[PDB]
């Protein structure tokens, strides 16, 4: 299991060459076979630079560190993100680990080999398409991207189309905002003909996902705010009944919600569904500003239905008990704690529901995308290392914001906002794995006071470079007018006030005097293929299992948790009885007879940790968190109180993003 992982490092290593630079013009050289073209693998700039600078590069690379790699960590890395020629593998981790790291800092080789050090020993990540794509042919190294429908119209619609279609092909992400289209119904005054609606145009969105797929389908999640009138619809088409016509299933769905409609339902008053051709306008305000606009309508009887808001709610429940999703997010806590509520309202997130970034017509969001692995600043001594984590977290702001500036880019107003505001989002892995390591179970005091001094740390580290670089660089183009201009930093919008670990005053005055060169910095996201990779439980979120299984074509894996395991083989309690024990406990300790009580609460699985207070830790790193957190929920036997239970709690607590998906067992 441990040894397999071994073997398998060994065997690559065999069949690969051990000299970075010659790996490099193997892949530089490469031929398509079929065709006589030389169809270079890296780019010629990449490789001029490793060759200008290959005794220290190739001598720098340490090939024990591909060792650290567990077997379906490897496993992964071998399917795709090593280089191969002709279906044989040539790169090896640490070689494609240095392709990155010269890919991103070029030029500036103590950079790129500070960068190499820290990604090789695993203490951050950049997201996969920076894998990919660093150090090749006119790289994309971006996670996601964000897009306004453009037009109320079909030159409009389609051209938006063209533009999800490009940036899936280049292995974006999209988060669309389509709450301005017309209503089912409603009438078109050049035609004098009436709209079909939502339904039969996103059908075409979900044609476009399932022909653009490159190996998983294309990914579209769809933003509809709740007041538009073909609501009940759109809830409809995830499911896995009902007419073909009818249904999207293969986009993904989201619900951009106003205040004011949470406030309707708690109240039980009635909701009023509307056209956005008939009432405009109401996805261009938030808050106060689109009551006043959406209360104005409703007196004026502009109003094609009205329901029970506590009808639409229900609707929403059993679209996730059935569905999973929509996800929620709330529109008015995201525009109103927004470092960009400089630039107009923000219409949607992305596909993942950690990223608030504004979008119009000239605007296109992007987001480059890294992860600190949380587990890796726990001293030997029980302690926490917030200086280093500070320490690395500043390289990540760096190698981010460098990215911005040499990623090619799939459409011309992505380039435009992306350098326009600069904003970035970095993430966290084993969050769980750091408190089992401080042996803090995860509903602890300890643990809550730590998640907030981490995200405080990171959050400290995040300002501090992008303040430094302001100086360099300075700020960005609307950095004036910016609530962190005014003083205003994320914590104080949620009017928090940080503990002491680190002085803010110091930092605020730092960035009164330069300003700061990226309009947003944090942004937790799912981290579902690095954290595997890596070997740490994904993103925030409790342990799910003491146990992970895998049938694979010789047999079946068991592995037990290594945190676990190497705890009840010192506490000399482990046995292979246990394994099987514990498989029918489906993850879980706490009913073996013969454990601990201390390591039983420590090793609770997702299924028996409150999710509530799972929300509560969202909302107290949340206000360190310029985004938002692609926060999941779990609930083992839900029903309709207990969901609504639930998004109320999420609201009230002021998180941006309630609830991503909901996990059921
Ligand atoms: C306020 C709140 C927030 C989030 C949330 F998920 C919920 C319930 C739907 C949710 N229901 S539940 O998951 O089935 C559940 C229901 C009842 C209990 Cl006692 C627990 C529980 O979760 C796991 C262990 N605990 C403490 C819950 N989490 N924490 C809690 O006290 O209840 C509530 C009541
Ligand atoms: C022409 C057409 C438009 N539509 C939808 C797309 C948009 O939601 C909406 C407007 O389409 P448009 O292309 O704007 O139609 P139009 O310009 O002729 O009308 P207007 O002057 O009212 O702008 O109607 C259909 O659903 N089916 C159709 O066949
Ligand atoms: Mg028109």
């Amino acid at each position: 299991a441990i040894l397999a992982a071994r073997i398998a490092v060994s065997n690559l290593h065999k069949e690969t060459k051990k000299v970075f630079s010659d790996v490099m013009e193997d892949l530089y050289n490469y031929i398509n076979p079929h065709n006589g073209k030389h169809s270079p693998m890296v780019a010629k700039s990449t490789l001029d630079i490793v060759l200008a600078n290959k005794d220290r590069l190739n001598s720098a690379i340490i090939y024990d560190r591909d060792f650290s790699y567990n077997y379906f960590g490897f496993k992964t890395l071998e399917r795709s993100y090593l280089l191969k020629i002709n279906g044989k593998v040539a790169e090896r981790p640490q070689h494609m680990l240095m392709r990155v790291s010269v890919g991103i800092h070029k030029e500036d080789i103590d950079a790129a080999i500070e960068t190499y050090n820290l990604l090789s020993e695993r203490w951050f990540t950049h997201a996969s398409p920076t894998l990919f794509n660093a150090g090749t042919n006119r790289p994309q190294l971006s996670s996601c991207f964000l897009l306004s429908m453009k037009d109320d119209s079909i030159e409009g619609i389609y051209d938006t189309l063209k533009q999800c279609a490009l940036i899936s092909k280049s292995a974006g992400g999209i988060g669309v905002a389509v709450s301005c289209i017309r209503a089912t119904g409603s009438y078109i005054a050049g035609t004098n003909g009436n709209s079909n609606g939502l339904v039969p145009m996103l059908r075409v969105y979900n044609n476009t996902a399932r022909y653009v797929d490159q190996k998983r389908p294309g990914a579209f999640a769809i933003y509809l705010e709740p007041w538009h009138l073909d609501i009940f619809e759109f809830l409809d088409l995830k499911k896995n009944t009902g007419k073909e016509e009818q249904r999207a299933r293969d986009l993904f769905f989201a619900l951009w919600i106003p205040d004011l409609f949470m406030k309707r339902v708690e109240t039980n008053q009635d909701w009023s569904l509307m056209c956005p051709n008939e009432c405009p306008g109401l996805d261009e305000v938030w808050g106060e500003e689109f009551e006043k606009l959406y209360a104005s309508y409703e007196k004026q009887g502009r109003v094609r239905k009205v329901v029970k808001a506590q009808q639409l709610w229900y609707a929403i429940i059993e679209s996730q008990t059935e569905t999973g999703t929509p996800y929620m997010l709330y529109k008015d806590s995201c525009n109103r704690k927004s470092n960009q509520q400089n630039l107009g309202t923000i219409k949607c997130s992305n596909l993942c529901t950690e990223i608030v970034e504004y979008t119009s017509k000239d605007e296109v969001a992007v987001c480059n995308l890294a992860s600190l692995a949380l587990n890796m600043y726990v001293t030997s001594e029980h302690t926490y290392d917030f200086k280093k984590l500070a320490e690395v977290t500043k390289v990540v702001v760096r190698n981010l914001n460098k990215i911005i500036d040499i990623n090619y880019y799939p459409v011309p107003e992505a380039c435009l906002s992306n350098k326009r505001h600069r904003p970035i989002g970095i993430g966290v892995q084993g969050l769980a794995d750091a408190f089992i390591l401080m042996r803090y179970p995860f509903e602890s005091a300890e643990a809550q006071l730590l998640n907030k001094q981490i995200f405080e740390t990171i959050y400290y580290g995040a300002l501090e470079a992008s303040c430094d670089l302001a100086k360099e660089q300075g700020p960005y183009e609307t950095y004036e007018g910016s609530p962190v201009s005014k003083g205003i930093l994320q914590y104080d919008m949620w009017n928090v006030t940080p503990t002491d670990l680190w002085d803010w005053k110091v930092l605020k005055e730092k960035i009164a005097k330069y300003g700061i060169r990226n309009s947003l910095l944090i942004a937790p996201m799912p981290t579902a293929s690095t954290a595997q990779i890596l070997g740490n439980n994904e993103s925030i979120e409790p342990y799910t299992s003491n146990i992970y299984t895998r049938r694979v074509l010789s047999g079946e894996f068991q592995i037990v948790n290594p945190h676990l395991l190497k705890d009840l083989t010192e506490r000399g309690l482990w046995h292979e009885e246990m394994k099987n024990q514990i498989i029918a406990c489906n993850g879980s300790i706490q009913s073996i007879p013969e454990i601990p009580d201390d390591l039983k609460q420590l090793y609770k699985t997702v299924w028996e940790i409150s999710q509530k207070t799972v929300l509560k830790m969202a909302a107290e790193r949340g206000a360190f968190i310029d985004q938002s957190q692609s926060l999941n929920i779990h609930i083992a036997e839900p029903n309709y109180g207990k969901l609504t239970s639930m998004h109320f709690y999420g609201w009230k607590q002021g998180l941006k993003t309630g609830m991503y998906y909901l996990r059921t067992r």
